[PDB]
């Protein structure tokens, strides 16, 4: 049963990867959701969709990755449902910026986690994909969403919807 | 006194083209009043009169087509009188999108109308014609009118000037 | 009321604007009906539909130009009711050609009456306006009117069919 | 027995879809004996015998069409003997004319019938194919025959010939 | 709360867009889950999982326009939970192209049911719109796969490895 | 009755090359439907309906040639009924491929009795045609088939279908 190529590749870190491909594929799927509200002609903000757009590409191609990754080391791939987003409606660009750093921060987390798992069973080759691949783009990306956040605060009120509009046309634009 | 090249064109069919031409025709004129009020000097939003002189110039090159058309199926080309715009004064730049708003969606009526009134005669080009060059994009340019009304909503008011000429300056410059 | 910008500009001289405007906006709708009238297919000339349309644009432009130098010097533009071809049908290319001069020599005489009325009032950039944008472009435009009619005159009879059919193919061609 | 990819085609669709093929060979047919009877030295038009050959190849091009489609929606083509022409002598260039003004409004009254046909079984795919690729055309074939038709009668008599010979030489060729 | 650029659409042609993206969300799943397995070892058919993946990607922009098509006309979407592939080993190459042919005339049917719903409530756009952008690549598709079921069937048996390999390199590769 | 520039050509020259026309119209009629018969997709071999189409193409081109030849000399061209192809369904490509053979060799017997027909009435012109265009060309065209009939044997049984593959793949190809 077990493959000819498989070896120092343990049961436990190829359900891990399989649960980290299923909660790339959810992020996907919630980033889609975000920019095809933004899309509405109720909101109107063009960049906002573009920047959610680009995001839900780059969780498809990681999550691409991952399963690449599970059948180079001998794992069997095995796919289960995708959760609906949270929400239908995402609120001001202000509340969704949040939504998607803390989605980022929860997949961080888990990636973390599959590396605490994967150095608990003495495996190099999982550690060294995980830090080449992974980890540094998501402390960018954090502390990017983190500036733009602190941008639309210091912009915001009184005259929230015309800050809106000027951080949209000239940072994300 | 019927044409040689007439064939499966109903009086009807031909009797809605002219009136759809008349229409067309008042929604340039239309839009050729609403650009050169924005080109006056106590106004001064120059992006607003190059846009609704380029929606000015689509309508004229729409009424031709279908002028076209109409010969071209053994349909004779009858001219009526074009009746002045409704307005002489278009207020500010929120009123006038919101008139080349519903200009629109009376446009888009009419076609819609006339698809009807075609489907009821069994004549497929004249359907065939109208789908192809008309609804989508009557549809695409009733979207984007929404998108630039919410959006100048959005700025607005208190400020309203200054609102104005940085939706002028970003989005239609 | 009285535009920042206004200086030796008179009522009168805004008034005759106005309709000069309107009887460009006329003429252009009457070159439209000429020409799509030789667009027919019972008709078939098609350099004479060619020619006709580009009378029309001209027209067009020529009052464009006129709203244009209106707003500039502080006058607030009219627009009333544009009144319907005088013909349905234009006859024969030789009678197209004779109503096309017909309409040309009006709108010159309109011209010149709109330049004794600047003369009377003491403004020399209308004046300059109407002799360089004008004047000689109409008379450029009635003098080959006439040659084009000369012409159709000298072949037309007995065969005036063929007559026809080879000033299309040689000189509007 | 049925193919493995047919779905939503109908047996009438397919018998039509086959009688098309088998009227746009006979057309094919009938404009190879047009343009060479035009090519023989007695009657020496070489533009006109392009014209029809051209015609002629058109028509085999559409044929093919209608057999490509027919197999991709798993339908299968039946060929039938293609009857020759009407005439062997096609008369003047004026006679010809008509001749393929004839044909083509034939053919036009086919392609309505199968879409006709193609309404009655809900069948969107077939209406969609003939809308696309043949209706227009032919419409715009019928234009052009009448438009030649009507120069050829306002040259025509008394100089029959020498009409024949520039229309030749200036329009067609 | 119905938008304002929303005008001749109803309820039902939205639900079913919604239902339509989602199922297109699906297949997009499905051809990923069957692209990875033929990335598989012990299976090594690499052209396979490059035309499944290719499949794949182009389901996710389908799913991608009905979106935007959704948000031009004023519905708002909703999205639902995708459900997993049904099977997690595709066996053979004969039958991974089988249960791509299934679900590839599901998705048609689906398409033509959607088409029968908008002729029901007279909107030309969205038919107009399926007939453009869905019915032809559906037929073409499925007629692609029945090609490829066919020579693999006729190679196949007895030496059936060895006509899967040739079939990989020569055709797919 | 006569044509001026006829000399030297005889009524039998005459009526064989109106016969040689027909002939070569039904094998191009022929061909056309072997080509679209392995267009099938329960057949689903490309490279031989090609083959097949580059063949009718070719045979057409001939059949214009000796009407051409037929002008040139002052005769007058009769066109007669095509008649539709033997069979409806062609088989394997092993017996296609024997029915293009057999047509082939009709036809170089027929060309062979029109030149024995031509040295019977001293006629150089006809016997120099023929040489130049035809005789050559069946006889490596008649070569070819030969070629890949006992290619296609040589491979054959027992696993027919995966050289019929190959063969499809490697020499057609």
């Amino acid at each position: 049963s077990t493959s000819q190529v498989r070896q120092n590749y343990h049961q436990d870190s190829e359900a891990a990867i399989n649960r980290q491909i299923n909660l790339e594929l959810y992020a996907s799927y919630v980033y889609l959701s975000m920019s095809y509200y933004f899309d509405r002609d109720d909101v109107a903000l063009k960049n906002f969709a573009k920047y959610f757009l680009h995001q839900s590409h780059e969780e498809r191609e990681h999550a691409e990755k991952l399963m690449k990754l599970q059948n180079q080391r001998g794992g069997r791939i095995f796919l289960q449902d995708i959760k609906k987003p949270d929400c239908d409606d995402w609120e001001s660009g202000l509340n969704a910026m949040e939504c998607a750093l803390h989605l980022e921060k929860n997949v961080n987390q888990s990636l973390l986690e599959l590396h605490k798992l994967a150095t608990d069973k003495n495996d190099p080759h999982l550690c060294d994909f995980i830090e080449t691949h992974y980890l540094n783009e998501q402390v960018k990306a954090i502390k990017e969403l983190g500036d733009h956040v602190t941008n639309l605060r210091k912009m915001g009120a009184p005259e929230s919807g015309l800050a809106e509009y000027l951080f949209d046309k000239h940072t994300l634009g």
